């Protein structure tokens, strides 16, 4: 019975493809069982006769088993690198549950064999996992069955780098077991030369890095992006042992602590211009940052910070003097001591929102163009805003806080035009005659205990949106009639209202109105149902 | 709580895509449950903002439910013919068992 197989094989062994066709048809008629038909389909696939595979799949309708074995026709097709036969067989697999197990098995087989095209088609077209194990039944998930490891250990560097560029990751075993080719790939295929290189080792899940990998080129730059991985520690050279770095991305990792310094003498990276250490597990920043006078951006948000810096209230700090951006939001800071904060001179953007802050930091003469401190427990704001930021601050977000009254200073500002002052307990404003926010475009004064609200007449040409929903409003303040230029208004969530003023019709620019759960006595039900227009 | 949705929708209703981004990030921080995140992903997909769908799938890592419902972000993406958004969402589906049921729907 098995002879039929050999006979067909004989026809292919001598190159007699037509005789192989005849013997194959005879066996298919005599091969009723699924295993025998699968073997018949394996014969030409192993040989490489794509045409006869097509005939068997199309006319004989031969089933393609999903067993991840070397007897499988697709496995042998991948074994010999016959990409056309592999795709032809894989197309015949029925049902939605694509048999990934077979795909990983043949993927690792191709990686071991060196058939790059088969690996490419499997991973890119059929979605075979480049980071799972090609493990069969009664087999263990050993790294030898992992396709990147099998590719690089086999000497198939091209397949390994292709896998890395198309979803594979490095791990401790790769670096420890094959450090030479691993460092070769790290030192070649992630380098953007510019000397002052730009090396992107991020998104590689590297559990550790070594000076041995690139410190030889620390003359100007070794690397810049080490984010998006599982790093838990660093050499101190990575912070400050490199000469002409300009940007470092040390974010999105397990770096709960960064190496520190004893003085500025230990810092060689005096040229750093931005640093990204967010999305880490930091409780405080190292004081070495307080020696980088040239650093222009620091972003240490998405951390567990309790303080910006340790209480070094004696040292002549010069660093961060020219810092423009400090983003330390999404942290657990209750106090922002005036020491380090007043050491700044060039800050313009301060993002300290989403913290446990209760007192806004004691202000100082520094040109803040924008400040976000919402999602805090802030009780009040300083009165020196108009002293320092009268001509600088444009965006303010002190909303969602425990604040009860905004002093006149915020509204005495001139450059201020973007106000988010909701989510507070404020119930009364400073008199409108004291307001100098001529450039005001958006005023979000919702979600508070405000009732009368007054506006400068100048805002007749300035405001584009005004939010006053969800307040203690029983009657619309008549001052709204001033705001001809207003385009969007909220008045909903005010159950005490019954009259909609006629003067709102004078506000020509209106296109939308929050009429949510507002019953208007002086408007018929039909007009209310039709909408704001 | 539902207001967040409408607020983001408002930003897209007037064409304010950056304001929609800000409101979307705020809601994502305040939307922990899978259904709320799926709704947040449905908003731009129904609108057609492929960029914000990409940001949600890549950065926020928003889960894509396999329920064959008109609330599904991919279903609404197919509803308005936004082919790019449909492929972007369908690429995010994990695992080997490709949810054919959603695909037929």
């Amino acid at each position: 019975r098995s002879r039929r197989t050999e006979g067909i094989r004989a026809a292919y062994r001598r190159g007699d493809r037509g005789g192989a066709r005849d013997l194959l048809e005879e066996a298919c008629d005599q091969c009723a069982s699924q295993l025998e038909k699968g073997q018949l389909l394996s014969i030409p696939a192993a040989y490489g006769d794509l045409e006869m595979v097509r005939y068997l799949l199309s006319k004989r309708l031969v089933e393609l088993p999903t067993e991840p074995t070397d007897d499988n026709p697709a496995v042998v097709a991948a074994y010999f690198g016959h990409t056309a036969v592999v795709q032809e067989l894989l197309e015949s697999l029925p049902g939605p549950c694509s048999p990934q197990r077979l795909l990983n098995w043949m993927l690792a087989l191709a990686c071991q064999r060196g058939h790059l095209g088969v690996v490419k088609l499997l991973v890119l077209t059929h979605g075979a996992d480049p980071e799972s194990y090609a493990v069969r039944k009664n087999e263990f998930p050993v790294i030898v069955r992992l396709p990147l490891y099998a590719a690089i250990k086999s000497g198939n560097e091209d397949i390994a780098i292709f896998l890395l560029r198309h979803g594979a990751y490095f791990c401790s075993y790769i670096l420890l077991d094959s450090p030479d080719p691993s460092k070769h790939l790290l030192r070649k295929y992630f380098i953007e030369a510019s000397t002052a290189l730009r090396v992107k080792w991020s998104h590689l899940r590297l559990p550790w890095v070594d000076l041995d990998w690139l410190i030889d080129i620390s003359c100007q730059i070794t690397e810049l992006d080490l984010s998006a991985n599982c790093l838990a520690t660093l050499p101190s050279v990575i912070p400050w042992g490199l000469i002409n770095l300009r940007k470092l991305n040390l974010s999105d990792n397990h770096l709960g602590e960064l190496p520190g310094v004893q003085s500025s003498d230990e810092i060689i990276c005096s040229r750093l211009l931005e640093i990204d250490i967010s999305s880490n597990k930091l409780s405080h920043l190292p004081p070495g940052f307080l020696h980088l006078s040239k650093l222009q951006k620091l972003t240490a948000s998405k951390n567990c910070l309790e303080k910006l810096f340790e209480e070094e209230n004696a040292t002549n700090w010069i660093g961060l003097r020219k810092l423009q951006e400090l983003d330390i939001s999404d942290n657990k800071l209750t106090e922002l001591p005036a020491l380090f904060l007043h050491s700044f001179k060039s800050l313009n953007s301060l993002n300290v929102s989403r913290n446990n802050l209760k007192v806004f930091p004691d202000p100082w003469a520094c040109p803040l163009k924008c400040c976000k401190a919402s999602r805090n427990a802030l009780e009040c704001l300083p009165d020196k805003m108009a002293v320092f930021w009268k001509n600088h601050l444009k965006d303010v977000d002190f909303s969602e806080n425990a604040l009860k009254e905004v002093p006149l200073g915020l509204f005495q500002l001139d450059a201020l035009m973007f106000l988010r002052l909701q989510g507070n307990q404020l119930a009364a404003l400073p008199p409108q005659e004291k307001w100098t926010c001529r450039q005001l475009k958006t005023l979000d004064l919702s979600r508070n205990q405000l009732g009368v609200l007054e506006f400068p007449a100048f805002l007749s040409e300035s405001l584009e949106v005004l939010c006053l929903n969800d307040n203690h409003l029983d009657t619309v303040p008549p001052s709204v009639c001033l705001l001809k230029s207003l385009s969007e208004l909220y008045l909903g969530n005010n159950p005490g209202l019954r009259e909609l003023p006629p003067e709102l019709g004078q506000l020509g620019n209106l296109w939308q109105l929050d009429t949510e759960d507002l019953t208007i006595s002086n408007v018929p039900a039909e007009i209310q149902k039709e909408g704001p227009k």
